[PDB]
Parts: structure tokens; sequence; C-alpha cells
């Protein structure tokens, strides 16, 4: 049975039961009871973007990656059903609690993010859009990497020399292994800083000026380094290496002392508990 289901009717198994919010609908599974975040997109030429996105998710069965629960194309509308992550995105949590994550909370996220990235890169899949907004939480206090839109669009492009300039050679070399997957390692680093300080580095600047600033400036560091362990700072130092040639893998970073001793998700379970209690304040 293929990954996009033509034969079955989505309404048979799934029923919409609210909104989250182009749109994002909450959907109940009538057989199992399981909850899902649903997307019912009407398009019918470039829905192959979504099909490749679905085939990425289906291949990436991992604890720390969002689960594909089902994909159906049924008279004009494409249904993508993804496991419901009741904690929401980490950036939303920071907004609700009006603060950044603590270090033990960041250590868990980092550790679990590295396990997911080590897995994705094993499959020659690159996320290419890591940020706190794409790290979703469960109530047990585990992450789920979400939103493989950018990953899929990039993959579709790749799916479908004596005179070449050096800059062009470098940008076709950065498109293949073992350089392409290093982009996620840099983005992890920035995501960690975002979790420490709520906003990412260069947030004062507008997006056009930001690209130059990332190109021209030295790697970002933590604003108030006294608040953080030398292990966190050292982790950032090596992860935010501007040269992708010397920038370490996820596999290598899993052995760094900032994450190697992490054995419990407790700090994150607490975070999600605090955030959910905060939502109840009214
Ligand atoms: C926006 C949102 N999503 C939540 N969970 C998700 N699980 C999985 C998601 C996902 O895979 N989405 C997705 C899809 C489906 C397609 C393409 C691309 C993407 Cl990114 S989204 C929870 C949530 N909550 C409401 C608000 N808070 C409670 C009261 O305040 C917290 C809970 N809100
Ligand atoms: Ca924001």
């Amino acid at each position: 049975y293929e990954h996009v289901r033509r034969d079955l009717d989505p309404n048979e198994v799934w029923e919409i039961v609210g909104e989250l919010g182009g749109k994002v609908y909450k959907a109940k599974n009538k057989e199992t009871g399981a909850l899902a975040a649903a997307k019912v997109i009407e398009t019918k030429e470039e829905l192959e973007d979504y099909i490749v996105e679905i085939e990425i998710l289906a291949t990436c069965d991992h604890p720390y990656i969002v689960k594909l629960l089902g994909a159906y194309y049924h008279d004009g509308k494409l249904w993508i059903m993804i496991e419901f992550c009741p904690g929401g995105a980490v950036d939303a949590i920071m907004l609700e609690l009006d603060r950044g994550l603590t270090e033990p909370q960041i250590q868990v996220v980092c550790r679990q993010m590295l396990e997911a990235l080590n897995f994705l890169h094993s499959k020659r899949i690159i996320h290419r859009d890591l940020k706190a907004g794409n790290v979703l939480m469960t109530l047990e206090g585990d992450i789920r990497l979400a939103d493989f839109g950018v990953s899929a669009k990039n993959l579709k492009t790749l799916q479908k020399p004596y005179w070449m300039a050096p800059e062009v050679v470098m940008c076709e070399t950065m498109k293949d292994t073992p350089y392409d997957y290093k982009a996620d390692i840099w983005s992890l680093g920035i995501t960690l800083i975002e979790m420490a300080q709520i906003e990412p580095p260069h947030h004062e600047l507008n997006p056009m000026r930001v690209l130059l600033k990332i190109a021209k400036s030295d790697p970002p560091t933590l604003l108030t380094p006294s608040k953080w362990s030398v292990e966190f700072r050292d982790f950032l130092k090596i992860a935010l290496d501007k040269n992708p040639e010397t920038r370490p893998s996820a596999a290598q970073l899993l052995e760094h002392p900032f994450v190697s001793s992490i054995t419990s998700n407790k700090a994150l379970r607490e975070l999600v508990a605090e955030a959910k209690a905060e939502v109840m304040e009214e």
C-alpha cells in the first residue's frame, strides 16, 4: 500500500474536531481515538512538493521526529495527518512563559535534536529549517522535529565542468555530502541561542541585512556568558564553525560533555507542565 492513499476515504477514519491556525485543523481518529494535526489542502501541478514531504516523513520513523499518521488524496483535497504534539512549539512556550529555557532544558532539547539529526543525516535527509518554532513538545517532555517543507522542496529540486567558476563548484559541493548536512549543525547552534535568549542573534536587524551579517560577522556567542556553563559555550564554539569542512557532525557532537551525560528528559517535562499551567491563567 503506497504512502499517499488513493483507495480509502479520509472521512471514514478521520473526523475534524477544531482548529489551531494556511489552516491547521485538529482531527480525531474514529477507530483508535488518537489525535492528529491535520492539513486539508486543495490544489490538484506542484502538489509533488507535498508528496515528497510526505515520503520524507514516512521514511523518518523516529521518536524525536513528528509521526506521519496518514496521507490521503481524495476528490481534489490532499489530507496530511500528523501526530498531535500537545505542548506546541518551543518558541510559543517561551512567549507564553515570557522567558528563555534554562540550561538543563536546553541540554535535553540539544541531546534529542542531535539524535534526530544523526538519524536524518544517516538517511541523507537534511532539514534545512531548524528553529525553536519547528521543535514541538509532547506532554511527556520529548521533542518532535516538525515542518519538512524546506527539506522536501530542496529534495524535489535535486531529484528532478572544466569551465565552471570556483564559487559555482563550491555551491555544488555544498549541495552534496559530506558538506550539505553541516548546515543543520549550524542551525542547531543558533536554535540553542534562540532558546537561551528568546530571539535569535541579529533579531534587531531586518531580514535582508541579516543575510549579509551572517556572511560577514564572526560566529554568534551567548550574550551573558557568565550565566552558562563552559560546556554550553564550548558546544556553541565548535558547532557554530563558519567553515563547514571542520564543523563537526551530529554523531560527533553527541559525544560532547554538554549532552553526553544527559540521561533524563525531566527538565523538559517540567517546562511543558509549567507552560500548560500558565495557559490556564485567566
Ligand atoms: C499550532 C499548534 N500545533 C500543535 N501541535 C502540532 N503537532 C504537530 C504539528 C505539525 O506537524 N504541523 C504541521 C502540519 C500538520 C503540516 C505541515 C507543517 C506543519 Cl509544522 S503542529 C499544538 C498547538 N497547540 C495549541 C496552543 N497551545 C494550547 C492552548 O494554548 C499548545 C498546543 N498549536
Ligand atoms: Ca517570534
